[PDB]
């Protein structure tokens, strides 16, 4: 192992928080609070404490797409739409450092106030699901400001990690990046990922990677497959874990 | 910043918790439960959850003694003598992992239960302090299982760890090490310092260091200059923070 995996290897630890182990929310299918080892390692849990709620397969994925992305020559900065306490982000920021990265941002979007209110516009899917009614039960709803904090805990807070808050209707269509090259999807809803691939995914570079963390839920699919075929888009959809998707655009 | 000096630093932050932020034990001088990040870096609270309690200008100085002897090719194994719930001695290890070290190493000495009891045996100032009183108020007795545990969850569990299970004055004299080059010694008492100064003092190489984290305690102090005194030992005592010291041996 050299300096750069080992210190991947363990940011990765921390921000899942393999090392301390702490106790999941009851929630949805969670009956229990005690941290279980299957569930942290494919991100099915709703930590207390961790920094990520996306497990280790999935930060794996993250690192496999943006080291690709660098080794491959494939132009652009990587965006996180969702995420919660940041740890997926600090992360991504972390791979950049390894390698000394000084030319690409980490984009950190969210609305830093949990799922939004369900209105008369939404999609039907997502009106049934209602997923406000969970922010205060899973701790969702995260500032600005304790964002901002976590990284700095790594010593990642720099003028390379750029944030935008807001509802992505309103923050992506005129965000201020010109390329991407991962567009990392984890607001869970048809809305949230339909204004992302919407107003993001035409600035993902080719040969650039989009993540759809919520694929096993349905209106996340929806939007998904509502997109694609509107675009012609045929990449194959490879699997992460039980919840998450990956493309590589060509 | 290289891979190294990353991976070294986060691993400081994570074993010290810095990260996550516990609470303190309510102990001694500290009589609230808040995280406060000065009491943190300087090694003087009492951690809930973290697996060092030497802080951050501790595990400084120990990166420091380490690195010093690998670069000057002082020969010989890591042992601390003192270590809780390992933090300090994964973290040594981690050391050895970064530069691809593969011919050292670190050993974990601890009674795994805690401070001894008191008997007519121990000196005076031990007996007025007795310092097993507070074993079950900072969570002190961690047993060798827990802490194996504990370098897993780091990747840090290997051949390269060695454990001295049992009380100093039994383990020491006959302890399977042949040299040192860093000698760690966290045991508070005249009788645990006097023990290992004593019986593995003879071991360090010259050019290697000799941490004394208790210095701040007069029967440790005590000691100190007790056994400098027999051996004309006349290396300058550096301090650290406000409880720990070192020396190099000549
Ligand atoms: C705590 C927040 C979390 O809530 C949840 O997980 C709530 C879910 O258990 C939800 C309730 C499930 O619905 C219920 O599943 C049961 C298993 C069914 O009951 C059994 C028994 C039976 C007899 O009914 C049988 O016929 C039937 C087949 O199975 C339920 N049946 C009534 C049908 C069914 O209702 C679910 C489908 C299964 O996983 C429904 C579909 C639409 C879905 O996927 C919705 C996801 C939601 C709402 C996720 C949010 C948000 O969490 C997010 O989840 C992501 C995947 C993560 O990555 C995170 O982003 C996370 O954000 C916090
Ligand atoms: C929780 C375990 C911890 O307990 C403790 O810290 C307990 C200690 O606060 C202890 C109580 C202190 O004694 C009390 O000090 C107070 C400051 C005095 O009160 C004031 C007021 C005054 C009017 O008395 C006046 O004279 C003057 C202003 O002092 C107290 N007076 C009554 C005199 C005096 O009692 C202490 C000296 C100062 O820190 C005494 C000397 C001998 C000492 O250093 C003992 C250390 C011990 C026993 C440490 C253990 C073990 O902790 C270890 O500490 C190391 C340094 C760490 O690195 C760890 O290894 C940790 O192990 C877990
Ligand atoms: N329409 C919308 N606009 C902006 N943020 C949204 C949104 N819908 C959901 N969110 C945000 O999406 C996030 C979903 S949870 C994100 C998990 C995170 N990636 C991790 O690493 O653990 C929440 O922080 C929530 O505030
Ligand atoms: N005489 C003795 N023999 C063996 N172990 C002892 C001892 N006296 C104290 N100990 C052990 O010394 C340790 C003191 S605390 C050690 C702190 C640790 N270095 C850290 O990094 O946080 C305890 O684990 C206790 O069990
Ligand atoms: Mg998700
Ligand atoms: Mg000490």
């Amino acid at each position: 192992s050299t300096g750069v995996e080992l210190y991947l290897d363990l940011l990765k630890r921390t921000v899942s928080n393999f090392i301390y182990q702490d106790a999941t929310h009851v929630a949805g299918l969670i009956t229990q609070a005690a941290f279980v080892e299957e569930a942290r390692e494919s991100g099915e849990d709703y930590p207390t404490v961790a920094h990520t709620m996306i497990g280790m397969k999935r930060l794996n994925n993250l690192q496999h797409c943006v080291e690709s992305a660098l080794r491959d020559g494939v132009p652009g900065d990587v965006l996180e739409t969702g995420v919660w306490r940041g740890g997926a982000c600090i992360f991504a920021r972390g791979i950049l450092k390894a390698y000394d990265v000084r030319d690409r941002t980490v984009w950190v979007a969210d609305s830093f106030q949990g799922f939004p209110k369900i209105t008369d516009d939404d999609h039907p899917m997502d009106a049934e699901m209602n997923l406000h009614q969970y922010n205060a039960a899973v701790d969702l709803p995260t500032s600005l400001a304790t964002v901002q904090r976590n990284f700095s805990r790594y010593g990642l807070l720099d003028d390379q990690v750029r944030f935008l808050p807001g509802w992505f209707k309103d923050t992506m269509p005129t965000a201020p990046f010109e390329r991407l090259a991962v567009l990392r999807m984890d607001g869970d809803s048809y809305g949230a990922t339909m204004d992302v691939l919407t107003h993001a995914y035409p600035r993902l570079s080719p040969g650039g990677f989009a993540i759809i963390d919520d694929y096993c839920i349905p209106a996340c699919r929806e939007a998904v497959h509502e997109y694609r075929d509107r675009h012609g888009i045929s990449d194959e959809i490879v699997e992460i874990d039980r919840q998450g998707v990956y493309w590589r655009r060509s």
